[PDB]
Order: structure tokens, then C-alpha cells, then sequence
């Protein structure tokens, strides 16, 4: 490895160019992952007065942390659930970003509301603009949802070594929403019926649900049913248990979501994916108390 951290932006990029070559990854994918991890480090500094996380990672960034880059779907958003109002979360992120971490700083743009049904308080989107030793590095889109039911009562912690590969030694340890709640959210999202202008485009959730099924401990099947019930009932949209339908443009959208996952036992067509996820729904639904 390297013996000191990168002296500046150009060095950081040069080392990333070298790591991407060795790892067989596209420079952009690796740069994106490092940028996400830096934002995740800022997120992990937000704690309540007992030291518990205020912000938990979910969605694609979580799956990338659980499984590693090669065995996870490529995603651009940093999605989170927050235990506090957006103004507070944003402010604390801004404070952390100005203080910096291992040479990285960040400023955060204005949170903008996302029109989502079934949530008394809707999610917000904004962007982190990262710099390394004062020079602009990358931007990361961020989404923050409010807590629903028990989805922030507990968390898993996932670690990345990616910053270590470029000579930045500080440990990366990121609090993440647990698998039962990720399954509940993704099952709800992929089976939702969207309003006339919008069309449900979320075939990638079928990939994520199969990956989550692979990671889920058999002993957490009851907690998964409990979470699914909680989310479906809280949102009060379509009822549990859902039917995993697919839309006319999903065959190719689904295929696109399989990019880079050739070494995994996944359904290779959207129809087989829908069948697998429906089988999972049935298995969850049987896990009663």
C-alpha cells in the first residue's frame, strides 16, 4: 500500500486510477464508491447524546457495503433514514463537512421535498459537494427519509477498506438499516402503483430483493414479516401480502440492473426475478409468531 495519504486532489485521483486498474473496476465506479464512503463517514459522526446513530444508510449504498463492489448492483444515490428533522440532520452534516475528515470536506445543498405517498413527513433530496484538501473532488446525491415504525430501533455496521487502498488509514464503519427493514421497504416500493404522470421504473429492486434474500439469516424471517406488516400498514397504500407484477419496459431495465453480477446465482430475466421474489414474499408471510 501507500505509506502516507495523498498530498492533494491530483494524487488522490492518480491513486484511484491505479487501484481501479488493479481491481478491474471502472475509474468512475471506484471514485463514486470512495465519495459515498466519505459522505457515509460524515453521516456516522451524527449521534444522539447516548452515542447512537441519528442517520442509517439504506438502499444501494447499504448493499454495496454489505456485499462489496463486485457482488453488488451499481447505484448513484446515498439513501438514508433519519431519527431527527431534516433541518437538524442537514445542519449537522454541514457542520461535520466543514470540520472535515482525513482531508475531505463537504458542503451540502438545500433539501428538496420528494412527493411520496403514505408518509406524514416526506423524504428530502440534496447533494454533497466534496473536496479533498480544499479542491473539488466529487458530488454525491443524498436522500433522507423519516423513520417509519421500528426501522431505526436497531442497526448493522458495515466497514469498507477503500480509503485504505489510497493511503487514508482511518477506519470506515457505517451504521445501516437492518435487512428485515430493507426487505420491507423494497417490497413495498417494487409493488407500488404510481400516479398517472409517473410510471413504476423500479425493476432494479427485484435484483436487490434477491441479494437481500441471500444475506438474510433464517432466524430473522419472523422479524422480516413483522417489518413488512409494519411498513405496509403504516403507509396504508396497497395491502400485505403483495403481488410482484412487472411492467412492460421492465425486461430490459431488469437486465440493465444485472450489470457486473455475473458470478452470482440471480434470476437472469425479469420473469424469473418476479417468481423468485414472489416465492420470498410467500416464505416471509408464513413466518408468523
Amino acid at each position: 500500500p501507500y505509506s502516507s495519504p495523498p498530498t492533494n486532489l491530483r494524487s488522490l485521483r492518480d491513486r484511484l486510477t491505479q487501484v481501479a486498474e488493479r481491481q478491474g473496476v471502472v475509474f468512475g465506479r471506484l471514485q463514486r464508491h470512495v465519495a459515498m464512503i466519505v459522505v457515509a463517514q460524515f453521516a456516522a459522526t451524527l449521534t444522539d447524546d447516548t452515542g447512537a446513530p441519528l442517520l442509517l444508510v439504506k438502499g444501494g449504498s447499504s448493499l454495496e457495503l454489505r456485499r462489496g463492489i463486485p457482488d453488488s448492483r451499481t447505484s448513484k444515490d446515498f439513501d438514508t433514514v433519519a431519527r431527527r428533522d431534516i433541518e437538524l440532520i442537514h445542519e449537522q452534516l454541514a457542520d461535520a463537512g466543514e470540520t472535515g475528515w482525513e482531508g475531505f470536506t463537504a458542503i451540502f445543498t438545500a433539501p428538496e421535498e420528494i412527493d411520496v405517498p403514505g408518509m406524514p413527513v416526506k423524504p428530502r433530496r440534496f447533494t454533497a459537494k466534496l473536496s479533498y484538501r480544499g479542491r473539488a473532488f466529487a458530488t454525491v446525491p443524498i436522500e433522507v427519509s423519516s423513520v417509519e415504525a421500528g426501522n431505526a430501533d436497531q442497526f448493522d455496521t458495515l466497514t469498507s477498506d477503500a480509503l485504505g487502498l489510497v493511503g487514508v488509514p482511518a477506519a470506515v464503519a457505517v451504521p445501516c438499516m437492518t435487512i428485515p427493514w430493507q426487505i420491507a421497504q423494497k417490497l413495498h416500493a417494487v409493488t407500488a402503483v404510481l400516479e398517472e404522470p409517473k410510471v413504476n421504473d423500479r425493476a432494479h429492486d427485484l435484483v436487490d430483493l434477491q441479494l437481500l434474500e441471500g444475506l438474510l439469516l433464517d432466524a430473522d424471517l419472523m422479524p422480516t414479516r413483522s417489518a413488512c406488516i409494519a411498513i405496509f400498514e403504516a403507509r396504508a397504500q396497497h395491502p400485505w401480502p403483495p403481488r410482484v407484477a412487472t411492467l412492460p419496459h421492465w425486461p430490459l431495465i431488469y437486465a440493465g440492473a444485472l450489470e457486473g453480477l455475473d458470478h452470482l446465482e440471480l434470476a437472469r430475466t425479469v420473469d424469473a426475478a418476479a417468481q423468485a421474489v414472489q416465492r420470498f414474499v410467500a416464505r416471509i408471510d408464513r413466518a408468523t409468531k
